[PDB]
């Protein structure tokens, strides 16, 4: 039973890109086909937004707020100036005008994604102070975004989301491996990391921060630039929020909203020793992340940070122990699944056999039911009631 007709919209992580970008291959999909045209074809409208992969979840939010409703990024005056980055950005048509006129949307977020969406929701409703403040002490205009008030989000769903950061970001060579899984990512989609192609391919949309690729420039190149541009080395960065100490600030001030549902989705794909408590990436587990990720990920402990033996289970590039919801510097709640989804808290959905990259169909696994488990997913969401009434 359908007890609502909300639109489903997707909401990539740290590697994702629009439909019309890396030649049709999408990242709702990979090489297993097209979530979104699944879900669409099955009664469950669904569109896609595409930002940011290495900005910060801020910087997400705004462009997803400027995606949806229509109009010119506005980052934020405070947060411009505190930052350095350019308060305007790109401009867009808006997905959804139904916004503005009182409709609502289902989120369906993964990795990183997960992140955003939650701040996305926070803001919608509750604006930020420090925003505001700037804007009234130095004349400056606000966006709605920074206000608050807004009623546009039934449901938040996230899947494979370091909701408490991932440990990866601790690896001695991260900032080389990092960008060796974009080139991972783009040979997923047959695009190759030393050629400089003329089209876009992939665009990073670091309009912000003023960069870009240039002409004769292949991503092996860019990315070489990047791993020294600001989008990697400020605290205004993916980077940053990935991190375990980045996650628990976000966390300190991004709270569920009570009048939104969250559902949590974990992912893992890995074993267990037995002589030494360390995890190990399962055969199938995407090549990338079996060679370079997941050993560390699966030994890596840190008793300061609190990376203890419970943060080992991984899904190749989030620890699973991260996923369930906000936890670390968090007032949320969260609760395991039940058969009945409860507002306002995180709906604990468990956790699944599949890897970071599997899950959205950029690594094959002929085992896992990837259109069977968006579906169902889209049922859940679609099932949401406006409210309830006590019972016995
Ligand atoms: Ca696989
Ligand atoms: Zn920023």
């Amino acid at each position: 039973s359908r007890a609502n007709d909300a639109p489903i919209v997707l909401l990539h992580g740290f590697t994702g890109w629009g439909r019309e970008e890396m030649f049709g291959f999408k990242y709702w999909g990979g090489v297993r086909g097209d979530i979104e045209q699944w879900l669409n074809d099955n009664g469950y409208r669904t569109y896609t937004l595409a930002v940011g992969p290495l900005s910060s979840n801020w910087d997400r939010a705004c462009e997803a707020y400027a995606q949806l409703v229509g109009g010119t990024v506005d980052y934020g005056a405070a947060h411009a100036a505190k930052h350095g980055h350019a308060r305007f950005g790109r401009t867009y048509p808006g997905l959804l005008p139904e916004l503005k006129r009182g409709g609502r949307i289902h989120i369906i977020a993964h990795s990183q994604g997960g992140q955003t969406a939650r701040m996305l929701v926070s803001l919608l409703e509750n604006g930020s102070q420090e925003c505001r403040e700037y804007a009234k002490a130095h004349n400056v205009s606000l966006s709605p975004l920074c206000e608050g008030g807004h009623h546009f989000v039934l449901s938040v769903t996230t899947i494979a989301t370091p909701h408490d950061g991932t440990t990866l970001v601790n690896m001695v060579d991260f900032t080389d491996r990092f960008f060796d899984l974009q080139k991972a990512v783009l040979k997923a989609a047959a695009v190759a990391s030393n050629v400089p192609y003329t089209s876009q391919v992939y665009d990073f949309k670091l309009d912000q921060w003023g960069l870009r690729r240039q002409p004769g420039e292949s991503f092996d190149q860019y990315f070489e630039r990047l791993k020294r541009s600001p989008v990697w080395t400020s605290t205004d960065t993916a980077r940053y929020d990935l991190s375990v100490p980045g996650a628990e600030k976000l966390n300190q001030w991004v709270k569920a909203s009570p009048n939104t549902y969250y559902l949590s989705f974990a992912t893992e794909r890995t074993y267990r020793g037995a002589l030494t408590g360390n995890y190990y990436p399962e055969l199938g587990m995407n090549a990338f992340s079996a060679v370079v990720c997941a050993p560390f990920l699966g030994s890596y402990r840190n008793a300061t940070l609190g990376i203890d033996d419970r943060w080992l289970e991984n899904d190749g590039i989030v620890n699973a122990f991260s996923m369930n919801g906000p936890k670390r510097g968090s007032t949320d709640r969260i609760v395991p699944y039940d058969g009945t989804i409860k507002k306002g808290v995180w709906n604990d959905m468990g956790t699944y056999n599949v890897d970071h990259l599997e899950v959205i169909g950029v690594d094959p696994n002929p085992l896992f039911d990837i259109r069977a488990f968006y579906l169902r997913l889209a049922e859940q969401l679609a099932s949401l009631q406006p409210h309830h009434h006590h019972h016995h």
